[PDB]
DNA sequence: TATGGATCCATA
DNA sequence: TATGGATCCAT
């Protein structure tokens, strides 16, 4: 996979130049999101092109996943403090890992995003309460673009619809990424897909 | 319906005790949320609890709507400067009137929010975003509180799940209400859910105002 | 290729 | 029981 939209705030570019840390943990990131391949057999991700939103979302994540994870050990689903502890309400966020050398300590919250693009604005709020609260120095999203995301699942998140909503991260160290498919071809296969709300094969009791 | 929790920001406390518009603004808006009522013929709001997420949302809101837009003048569909103007990306606000009052005007933005509780940190983000550029000075969403919810569409936004992000709305003047039925019975009919339960019902745009 | 939903899923 | 995801819908 690749970046290829960004947005990163003024507090994030100050880190990621003056902080070793940050551009550790940046370098992480950008090599995770950049892992999914498609298909299995392949080096690079490419989908598949044949019709708007014909390709399922679920597979995506994982090498982004597993790199972060068993590579870089990162920590999967981290509850925050203010959530579970203080509020009791609400789950963690996708990853979350510590940064540290001697007596200085780098916490980077992050959350991969490939639901509904209304599912990218929390991501965000939970950030933005992590980062308010002082549980994390940095919160990264990362998500498709809409060009990739055309041929995913109708209405999943897309670094430009959420783009209006960057500015409310002023004050905080925050970056945005936007992924995209190497190429697009109907040489490959369908992204199966799940039978999730309106898909026909979800059971409605209604009719 | 029943308004049974809120939440009220000092910046609105302060807007509704020194401010008479928005005095009245808020009482359009208390009136408009406790006027749905379920039989169509029925005095007060009974909601079927025969299981979980039996009924959908749309009809709870056309009562709430109907009375904001037709008499008390409120508008649906304001696009927002910074979104139709400056960032040429994003949809409009749901509902939003003007008050006015000799040389003052006061305009109230609002959300009804019964769709899934993410899109909720939607509709508070772009009312945020509408409160930062100064182009409202009063902020409302309406949602459903969890114990209605419980039987209303799986997901969907309710009051103590947005709860935990009331705190981002901070220095800015914001209202969440949230509302309940007055009864739970297995007697009256189900909402509906998917087309027969749209109405077919035309809105006040204010594309269509002067 | 726009946009706020309405709904049902999968895991706990 | 609760919470983050995923899939189409109506304009
Ligand atoms: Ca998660
Ligand atoms: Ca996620």
């Amino acid at each position: 996979m690749e970046v290829e939209k960004e947005f990163i705030t003024d507090e994030a570019k100050e880190l990621l130049s003056k902080d070793k840390l940050i551009q550790q943990a940046y370098n992480e990131v950008k090599t995770s999101i950049c892992s999914p391949i498609w298909p299995a057999t392949s080096k690079t991700f490419t989908i598949n092109n044949t019709e708007k939103n014909c390709n399922g979302v679920v597979p995506i994540k994982e090498l982004c996943y597993t790199l972060l994870e068993d590579t870089y050990n990162w920590y999967r689903e981290k509850p925050l403090d203010i959530l579970k502890l203080e509020k009791k309400k609400g789950g963690p966020i996708d990853v979350y890992k510590e940064f540290i050398e001697n007596s200085e300590l780098k916490r980077v919250g992050m959350e991969f995003e490939t639901g509904n693009i209304s599912s990218a604005h929390r991501s965000m709020n939970k950030l933005l309460l992590g980062l308010k609260h002082g549980e994390i120095d940095l919160a990264i999203i990362l998500m498709p673009i809409k060009q990739l995301a055309y041929y995913l699942t109708d209405r999943v998140t897309n670094f430009e619809e959420l783009e209006p909503y960057f500015e409310l991260t002023e004050g905080q160290p925050f970056i945005f990424i936007g992924f995209n498919a190497e190429a697009y071809n109907s040489n490959v296969p369908l992204i199966p897909k799940g039978s999730d709300g309106m898909s026909k094969r979800s059971i409605k009791k209604w009719k």
